[PDB]
């Protein structure tokens, strides 16, 4: 049940191509946004360290954000030690998070997102566990780990992170490659 959760308007990017564009704005410290009021940084939702959701906004400009969500667990007292693992299904890139009070973080300007990954890492999947990878990648403005995770569903149909927002969604819809 995977798909690209892009705002139905950008449906013509190669996944890796738009994600790079997201990181473009992410890296730029002076990048503001007139649509961004609150601009919440993140730091989980249903947990102090482990839980459901894990959002991150650009440490540079603290607008260009990323909402992660799955079934997380922070291994402080655990085996890998001070690491991340657990499940992952959906990402969500966009400018400026809001909420983070009584509601979960959500992008004020909701852009491309991800859903249906269904990737869960085992206990000892410390920094090598793709969920840990993708999150800290995202946090740093890297999509080079997410692209490889994305390839997990795409490769089943024969696509990749370089597949278009139309083709990915269509292939995960049913597959329209023939």
């Amino acid at each position: 049940a995977f798909s690209v959760n892009y705002d139905s308007s950008f449906g013509g990017y190669s996944i890796h191509d738009y994600l790079g564009q997201w990181a473009s704005t992410f890296g730029d410290v002076n990048h503001t946004n007139g649509n961004v009021t609150d601009a919440n940084s993140g730091g989980f939702y249903g947990g102090s360290l482990s839980g459901s959701q894990y959002a991150i906004s650009s440490t540079a400009n603290q607008v260009t954000a990323f909402v992660a969500g799955g079934n997380l667990t922070y291994t402080l007292f655990n085996e890998p030690a001070h690491t991340l693992y657990g499940q992952l299904d959906s990402l969500s890139f966009g400018d400026g998070l809001s909420g983070g009070d009584t509601s979960p973080y959500s992008i004020q300007v909701p852009d491309v997102s991800f859903g249906g990954l269904n990737l869960s890492s085992l206990q000892a999947q410390g920094h090598d566990g793709v969920v840990h990878q993708v999150v800290y990648g995202l946090m740093s403005g890297d999509t080079g780990a997410l692209e490889t995770a994305l390839n997990g569903i795409l490769d089943d149909y024969g696509l990749s992170v370089n597949s278009t927002f139309d083709q990915v969604a269509a292939a995960t819809a049913v597959g329209v490659q023939h």
